[PDB]
């Protein structure tokens, strides 16, 4: 047996956040286990899913658990990641493959939360959607965050951001692993914001706090570890 890790982050055209996420994949690897760990991209960077999967097959994986970097359950986790990973399974039929779970819900991420606002009541949680588990997923982490800390309350928007700002002390969280034109449109409409209401906060991005990276180690580690097979990929 040799396990493997394959990361699949979303990738990133802007250059601090290519920065961030490989700087960040690299620092787990000193934090998990198995013998042969790669890192991959779904989109803009280097290597792809393809490449990084082929990686951990040249080093001589018999086990490769996926593990996609993203904080929420949707097109990409659901969809785009494991069809990119069918396409690798059937060029390599004899590798056992795992697949894990988004970070989603998870006491750890509201954590990060916690300390990113603590570098500054309501809470407003900026972050990325159609899809329902989404919002699942976001009404239950602003439900914690709710009340994990003594806030009044928590309102995620995921409703559009802006419209909410032009309608107490406010903190604006934005629910975003990465920088980029998103957090930049964010950033910008809080700044003129704050003009018309100087008891507005904006925080920085959650991105890979310590917190982030415990939560999704959690994930390596269960799809790594696979119990009962459940994290079995087809
Ligand atoms: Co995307
Ligand atoms: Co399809």
């Amino acid at each position: 047996m040799k396990q493997a890790i394959l990361y699949v982050g979303h990738g990133s055209r802007v250059k601090k956040a290519q920065q961030e996420a490989a700087a960040f994949l690299e620092g787990c690897k000193a934090h998990v286990s198995a013998p042969v760990q790669e890192i991959s991209f779904l989109e803009l960077q280097e290597p792809t899913i393809e490449t990084g999967f082929e990686a951990c097959v040249k080093q001589g994986a018999t086990h490769i658990a996926v593990v996609p970097l993203l904080l929420l359950t949707a097109a990409h986790a659901k969809h785009d990641i494991p069809e990119e990973i069918a396409r690798a399974a059937s060029r390599y039929p004899s590798i056992r493959i795992s697949y894990g779970k988004p970070i989603g819900i998870d006491e750890e991420v509201v954590k990060a939360v916690y300390h990113r606002m603590k570098d500054i009541a309501r809470v407003v949680l900026i972050g990325r959607s159609s899809d329902p588990d989404v919002k699942r997923d976001v009404t239950g982490i602003a439900n914690l965050l709710q009340n994990m800390i003594p806030v009044k309350e928590v309102i995620p928007c995921f409703p559009n951001y802006k419209e909410v700002l032009s309608e107490v002390t406010t903190f604006v969280v934005p629910y975003l692993l990465f920088t980029g034109m998103l957090m930049n449109e964010i950033e910008r409409e809080v700044q003129t914001l704050k003009a018309d209401n100087p008891n507005v906060y904006l925080s920085s991005y959650i991105g890979f706090h310590p917190h982030v990276k415990n939560a999704f180690l959690n994930r390596v580690r269960e799809t790594a570890e696979n119990p009962e097979g459940q994290f079995d990929f087809d």
